[PDB]
């Protein structure tokens, strides 16, 4: 009964160490190239009645506008407020292009984005959806 | 005469705990790579008299139903308000096909079932016996 | 992880040696014929927004005022601090011609530009698309 806990809480915490230095070594890649990484904080709330996505994005570095966004494997085309300035903001992306009926029936659950950048890496949001 | 059955409800329990635990983490691998995270939040109670799950699961995906589910090695047949939306509720499914005869027996006590859910992944779900 | 790291690195210093050897030859070449030759040094900024090129142009030779300018196969005009003195300065030319559109759409990449001169000769200008 005693060993079933000191199991989980390493497993818990090995969850943790390793996701603390796969981000380290994904930040060497921005590090090295003169290119500012840029990573979601929090949680976005994607709207499937507007479309309107409210990420919450941190960047270091230059001020790189996004260029398209991928939502289930299917392309999307973003729009709004798409600079993503220095230091961290939130930004109102309208993303457009894919059939509204997957965005009404996957309500509640949170899926992937993936935010393409104009000048290189892309960044992995993961969004929740809204009514 | 006092110390053999709290050495017993120990084991017992602590085969519950160590298993819940293992599934907790086994899910955790198919939540990480492909898969859903359809899991359970608290401990539910099997009625023993008519036969009624009251489980109480979470998921953040596609709506997905329960197809069978296993009580110590034996699959039964599920049936009822089994539809899983996105989200965490409360389901009533209407457990059938086994004898109503190694229930009764137990009642008061605490098992774990099995339930197979339609997208192949199986959720370990801890049931108290009710009469 | 590593691997990936060590890669980059590489192919960093890669391109960096392969410019300076190149610029090696050149000037070897301008020292031999008798006029020397415009060569950048380090990196260049051109603003997408408006279409200011900031270069750090030098020369050992004659004054020799730059024309025409290349960018993604497509001709342009060049106006501003077009002069090109004698010795290592900070030239600040406007491009002209350029669809704005197209270079904002890559912000934070590098590019490849062909500067022409007015004696005939022309200098490659590795620039970084800021905005």
């Amino acid at each position: 009964l005693s060993g079933a806990v000191t199991a989980l809480i390493l497993v818990i915490a090995s969850v943790i160490i390793a996701l603390v230095v796969v981000g380290f070594a994904f930040g060497l890649f921005g590090a090295f190239t003169g290119q500012g990484t840029v990573t979601q904080v929090g949680t976005a709330t994607l709207s499937a009645g507007t479309g309107t996505l409210t990420v919450t994005l941190k960047n270091t570095g230059a001020a790189t506008q996004v260029t398209g966004a991928i939502i289930n494997g299917n392309a999307a085309s973003v729009s709004g407020q798409v600079t993503i300035s220095a230091g961290q903001n939130t930004y109102s992306i309208s993303l457009g292009g894919i059939s509204s009926s997957t965005l009404q029936n996957l309500v509640g659950s949170t899926i992937s984005l993936t935010l393409q950048l104009s000048n290189g890496q892309t960044v992995t949001v993961s969004a929740i959806i809204t009514s």
